[PDB]
């Protein structure tokens, strides 16, 4: 007669990683990391976003000829854009505060064109203008948003125009200077020498005065246009006034919808699908709360850590008993292949039966256990540090340096601490299995008493031939001592 | 004869946490997070704040006719504002690198207005300009610390000035220069055209040309002002020339304290009481090092947790156990005890006792306290925020400055609660291996004249008195003297 | 009749730190930090640095009279600097994004001039101006790189100028604008009023039109000169043009190596070395993965913390055994203290037989704890190699926002990493001495359960056994083959007794 104590084994081949020990085996594990993905560029929550393909922002605002698919636009979810543009400004120029454009349009979902300065209300002066940098059938051509205003006849005379802002929301508005090579050009276009332009509004004044110089031609021209923009308040007014070198807006962009968005860059077109997460090289459709894809992500989706595996090791250590008669064993030399029914157990021989009952208090406070450390391992990590994308402009290298920096440092931070926590929680879980082990063999033991003889495999022989009742007595907890002890000890005696 | 070894419990009803188990009831516990305060603003030692009210700096240091009680102010701690000040500029305009402004005054305690331009040095002009836009009793008025000048008759001459930084300090200077509407009024204001206002010192060159357009009527006015400054250092110079739209300064700014201040973003008032530090929502007195109230503080006060609970346990379980035979550790803890924290029951022929032990006790007391001691101290080095402002055209900066301050708080944060989960499951198993290593030492001390009970003590085989104990108590039982008395008693 | 467990102890004096207690001494320690420098500014894998002197960036840029000496530099590993340099702009004036340039010159290491126009082609205008802020040997002059025009006899005709990029690589060039102190300083050098200086390439248009005004003297001049720079792509065009107050350049400068490189704010002279990194205040010549010197180094050489001290245990407790039973006495086991005859490993099995004593030791448990100890002491230097590594930028006086911004970043990352490193080195040693006792603890325990109750414990470290045994039984109980069933009858008769 004997009760022996040892735990489960069955024949996984998970493998977890400790502090003071690797390649170890466990019965149970979970994974926190996701490292899959479709690799295809595809629809949030329903929204299309909006693929740009061969153009850039500031092309599709203003109007490039080749953009010609993108003059109305619904809402969208997100912005493809390639690294390098082709389309972008026809004519040579620059973009006055682009990137602060590109960060204001990086929470915007919807826009709505609204016509504000016609074409036809500039009675005074010549709006067929075209260059042969935006040709469309060989023939020149112009930004469609805009309007280049020349001279008619031989006389260019001051130019005004207003627009009071009731649409109901905030205006984007866009207008431009151009900068002529020589002074022929100058006289040929706007007839006049010492020209000006000057834009006010409640909050923004500015005068250019154009720049007449020799530069290197580019896309075949000598000039430069420069483009500056500005946010309409509600209910405030915008007042033009040149009298020459004005490029005029005729269309206002209107701020509807509003989110949360971004600018993607990226080289793939849009497919068919329906996705919540979105990533530069693919979408992610998973539970896990990691995944180590791209720092850059669009919707709802776990955090990232640059890490190839985090496991948690929730079972046991996987030691079988090594491969005729009395071998029913213990704990001392390895687990048991024949219980699957908990995870220690309570193996026993009495006269007329035997067994592999397992243990149910111990077995649920250790799961209980487990299942609270995982938990609180998982809603530690919600609160990490999420990278936002931006862009700046040749002469912001020091402030480019410093968000890269920042990113970089605050993702190895959360990288080295998932790494170490899980770690740890290795290493106290294997000790944990291995302390419960012994706490239930040491507390059989002293419930046992003086009427057992240990036998040093795991498990003690009884003194008494005593039947069943009183073996699941000893499971439960109430052996009683002096009920059956003299017997025991005339047993002994022997 | 029992000896039992056993721990001690009382009616203390304080939770902690850990990672395995939650909630769960301790003997003593410490908590490290404040989560009050008194909702009021006032002192920082002794030195009340400068309080703006209805006004902003730029109202301020030009001298709104609205804002004319700040004109002379003494020693400040920390400047109130609010978050939309009413009284600003009176004229419309612009001010240049406001935000640098005031980023230089969030570390300045002390002004000093110096006349640096006195108004009747302009002989040649008039000085007597003012605006609809900030007009005092219907009548139009100007900025207090500032000069318009127009025409003197019919004619505008070159007007000059200079200042020779002679005043022992560092001195901020601020002109403007005037935009107007439309070509008559820049006629009748000062009968010129093409004019240019040109300010130089040792480092500083500017010229700026007027621009004239048509605006939306702002304050009822169509033109606008532009405002810039500079600091001037110690034996420098400051030169002023302008045939046209120049407004000059009558006043400088001395540094005269400097120190460790800032900005406020409130909408409240000043009252009478005192305080070591201030937080926009009310003061802080504790002696606790951490706090949950606002990242942005000025004085000397705990550190920022976003968190709502920092409770350290310092004791035992609370276990309690529910005749004769008294039990041991097995069962739960003793009620009866309360000299310390690991028992040692004493029970005889002629009496019994619920004595203590001084040994482990001690060791166990300094650990926790060295334990303590040190997540305090390794916590003294972290993260602090500082007010920053930022234009309409750096919202990149912005973000960038919040993200950053707001990832640094949630690593502190983080640190923190881990470490205080992870020191509350080391106390718990370490006070439950020291009851074990005592009751080993008592067993392996009785070797064979001892039988185990099973419920935490034994039962002696041989009679004994206190002086058994005792020795067994401080470890000085021996084998040898009662060995034949105990084989005897075997049988 | 005895065998007895215990574990080594010997005359280390090393001490660490845990969470628990302070200052326990250990037998075996490692050491992580590195605190000692040469005090000096040496070369870089054989390649010398840049030694400006009392020169600044701008100085030796546009070849001011003093900087003589750096007309023709080599190949340079780092660049030294002086916090407040004295020859910079001789003639007074300003130099816009100063700093973007510093950026950029950051990661160059070498340059190459190129001739672009040269100074006989102004056939038109005078090339000779000078002034006397900057003189050599009492005569004026002007910076040597730079060409000031002037008039030639009473007109100043229209200046153009073009090169076409074809050096085979990108190319720096720097001009600059003169602004006069009145009407009659412009009308004496240009014959023009209302002059402008023109810029254009391909990315690039500007214009600037000269500012007359009156300013106080420095270094004699009443005047300033405003520098502007811009790098040309390759095959790129640069076009000049001015009616007036040009400052025109001769020489281009071409990036020729590219590297990782830096600047560095010391006041000390080179001297002969050969490092492998360089801090501002020495160099360093170690293999440990922590420093404590200066945040800021150039090479390859340990991460930097702000701690005193980082001492990982990897060693047992040192406490011997006090008390020394002089001839006569037992000898114990592991309660009372460590052993000293022990030379061999870390858990010992001293045994006394009838025809000898010994002092073995345990071979399957010691190597357990070394290539234990050995991962943990690997997984803790490879999880720091990862931190924070600062890099020096410099910022003008309007930009003081951003100035604090890099300092609160660099400085919180800094502490950040100095806490990881501190807990993780003070748990680590908490479980180390643990993790030895448990070790002992479970050896004994493993012998007790095989030799069950064939022997009597002392309690004080160790058994004697019911039985008379030999050197093979003690090899089979040490190795853990241990031969019940053979025993009891003879064990069981002498305990009877
Ligand atoms: C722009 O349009 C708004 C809306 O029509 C104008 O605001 C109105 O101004 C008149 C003044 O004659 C008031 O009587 C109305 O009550 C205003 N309406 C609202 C809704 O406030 C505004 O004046 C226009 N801007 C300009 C420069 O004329
Ligand atoms: C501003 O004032 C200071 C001191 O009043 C002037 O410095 C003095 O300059 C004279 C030149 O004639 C010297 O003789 C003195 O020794 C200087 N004194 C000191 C204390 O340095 C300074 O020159 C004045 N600024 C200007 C532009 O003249
Ligand atoms: C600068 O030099 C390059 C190379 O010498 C010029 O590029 C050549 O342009 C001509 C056009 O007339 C082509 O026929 C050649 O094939 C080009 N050569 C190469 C190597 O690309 C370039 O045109 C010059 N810049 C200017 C403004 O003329
Ligand atoms: C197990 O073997 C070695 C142990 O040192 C380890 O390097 C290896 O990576 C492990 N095996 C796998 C498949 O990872
Ligand atoms: C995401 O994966 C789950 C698997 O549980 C699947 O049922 C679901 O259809 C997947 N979603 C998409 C959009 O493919
Ligand atoms: C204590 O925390 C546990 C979480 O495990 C919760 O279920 C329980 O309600 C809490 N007790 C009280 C009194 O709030
Ligand atoms: C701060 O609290 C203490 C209580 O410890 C009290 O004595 C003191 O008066 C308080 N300070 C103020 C300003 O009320
Ligand atoms: C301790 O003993 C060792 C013996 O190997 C010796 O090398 C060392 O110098 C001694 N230390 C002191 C401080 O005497
Ligand atoms: C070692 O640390 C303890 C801290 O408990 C301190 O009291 C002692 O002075 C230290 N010893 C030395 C030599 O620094
Ligand atoms: C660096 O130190 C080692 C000794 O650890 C020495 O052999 C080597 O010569 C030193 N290097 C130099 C450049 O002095």
């Amino acid at each position: 007669d004997q009760i022996c104590i040892g735990y489960h084994s069955n024949n996984s081949t998970e493998k977890v990683d400790t502090i003071l020990e690797r390649n170890v085996t466990v019965t149970h594990a979970q994974d926190l990391l996701e490292k899959t993905h479709n690799g295809k560029l595809c629809k949030l929550n329903g929204i299309p976003p909006l693929e740009l393909g061969d153009c850039s922002i500031a092309g599709w605002l203003l109007g490039n000829p080749e953009c010609d698919r993108l003059l109305t636009v619904p809402e969208w979810s997100y912005i493809m854009e390639k690294e390098n543009p082709r389309n972008g400004l026809c004519y040579p120029g620059s973009f006055n505060d682009y990137e602060e454009l590109k960060h204001l349009l990086s929470s915007v979902t919807h826009f709505e064109k609204v016509k504000i300065l016609p074409k036809d209300r500039w009675t005074q002066h010549t709006t067929t203008g075209g260059s042969r940098a935006c040709a469309v059938s060989g023939n020149p051509s112009f930004f469609r948003n805009m309007v280049w205003l020349t001279k008619k006849g031989s006389n260019y005379p001051v130019a005004k125009g207003s627009y009071n802002n009731t649409s109901g929301e905030q205006m984007l508005v866009i207008w431009g200077v151009h900068h002529p090579n020589d002074e022929a050009e100058q006289r040929t276009l706007y007839q006049n020498v010492g020209t000006y332009v000057s834009v006010g509004t409640s909050t923004v004044n500015k005068r250019s005065i154009p720049e007449i110089a020799t530069r290197p031609k580019v896309n075949g021209q000598g000039g430069r246009m420069e483009f500056s923009w500005t946010i309409l308040d509600m209910l405030d007014t915008i007042n033009f006034e040149s009298t020459g070198n004005l490029i005029a807006p005729e269309y206002g962009f209107k701020i509807s919808k509003r989110g949360s968005s971004g600018i993607m860059k990226t080289e793939g077109t849009l497919e068919n699908c329906e996705t919540k997460c979105q990533t530069p090289l693919g979408a992610i459709n998973t539970t896990l709360p990691f995944h180590n894809i791209h720092p850059l992500t669009i919707g709802e989706c776990p955090k990232y850590v640059k890490s190839e595996k985090l496991v948690l090791a929730t079972g046991l250590r996987n030691v079988p008993q090594i491969e005729l008669f009395g071998a029913i064993a213990g704990f001392i030399e390895g687990g048991w292949q024949g219980m699957v029914d908990g995870w220690y157990g309570y193996h026993h021989s009495n006269d007329q039966g035997s067994g592999y009952a397992a243990d149910k208090e111990s077995t649920q406070k250790a799961i209980d256990g487990i299942t609270n450390k995982v938990n609180s391992v998982i809603e530690k990590m919600n609160t990490q540090f999420e990278a936002v994308g931006k862009e700046f402009s040749n002469l912001e290298k020091r402030l480019e340096n410093l968000n890269k920096k920042m990113e970089d440092g605050f993702l190895d931070v959360w990288t080295y601490n998932a790494e170490l926590l899980v770690l740890m929680e290795n290493e106290r879980t294997l000790d944990f299995h291995d302390s419960n082990v012994k706490n239930l063999y040491d507390k059989v033991r002293m419930q046992l008493r003086d009427n057992a003889k240990e036998l040093g495999n795991g498990c003690f022989e009884f003194y008494h031939k005593c039947d069943d009742e009183c073996m699941n007595s000893v499971k439960n907890g109430t052996y009683d001592y002096p009920k059956y002890e003299e017997e025991s000890k005339l047993n002994r005696n022997e």
